[PDB]
């Protein structure tokens, strides 16, 4: 099956996901003298006061801290938003070493790491039939920079001893996303897809501007997860993102002058 090496890494993954050589496939490159200020842009709305966290799981490629999204709690609009999207789950993609992980670049330019924070639209009911919808998902991104530590980032990083593995789960009752976000709102956005198998042309990307910083040792820990399932061979779960794909006939609009 798909993961990120050599034999089933993304070079891969066209040949049992077609879509992956697709007109709105992510992610992209952001130019930034080519990516157009569109003062018709509204400011992100990000409502996470009501955000419950569940759970956090090894899927094998990532470790996703899932939300209860049974009700309107945690919810983006605005922004190039029309209507309103909920939370389901937040993860990262990153590197082996801080000079590559994530997956938008800027100017070419890799971060260390990425977080996707993935909400659905409310107007198809569930996650399942939004992921069908050019208009399903919206995904906000952003950018991880070794530095300072992210305080809001450590609870996180202090259970992945608890999930190393590929399968396993964990409690992870009570933890706050806003936690995780930059000073700024300035974002630029298109539209996409998911990053992983479906690679699903469902997402509008909204990529902040302002990296966040994550220390050294944070990251370090993210480096000690497992691929790989209990008691298997191990290999570190690392470099778990997709290069830059083409940009082909679509348009990056910057939200800030
Ligand atoms: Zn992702």
């Amino acid at each position: 099956h798909w993961g990120y090496g050599k034999h089933n890494g993304p070079e891969h993954w066209h040949k049992d996901f077609p879509i992956a050589k697709g007109e709105r496939q992510s992610p992209v490159d952001i130019d930034t003298h080519t990516a157009k200020y569109d003062p018709s842009l509204k400011p992100l709305s990000v409502s996470y006061d009501q955000a419950t966290s569940l759970r956090i799981l090894n899927n094998g490629h990532a470790f996703n801290v899932e939300f209860d999204d049974s009700q309107d709690k945690a919810v983006l609009k605005g922004g190039p938003l029309d209507g309103t999207y909920r939370l389901i789950q937040f993860h990262f993609h990153w590197g082996s070493l801080d000079g590559q992980g994530s997956e938008h670049t800027v100017d070419k330019k890799k971060y260390a790491a990425e977080l996707h924070l993935v909400h659905w639209n409310t107007k198809y009911g569930d996650f399942g039939k939004a992921v069908q919808q050019p208009d399903g998902l919206a995904v906000l991104g952003i950018f991880l920079k070794v530095g300072s530590a992210k305080p809001g980032l450590q609870k996180v990083v202090d259970v992945l001893d608890s999930i190393k593995t590929k399968g396993k789960s964990a409690d992870f009752t009570n933890f706050d996303p806003r936690g995780l976000l930059p000073e700024s709102l300035d974002y630029w956005t298109y539209p996409g897809s998911l990053t992983t198998p479906p690679l699903l042309e469902c997402v509008t990307w909204i990529v902040l501007k302002e990296p966040i910083s994550v220390s050294s040792e944070q990251v370090l820990k993210f480096r000690k997860l497992n691929f790989n399932g209990e008691g298997e061979p191990e290999e570190l779960m690392v470099d778990n993102w997709r290069p830059a794909q083409p940009l082909k006939n679509r348009q990056i609009k910057a939200s800030f002058k």
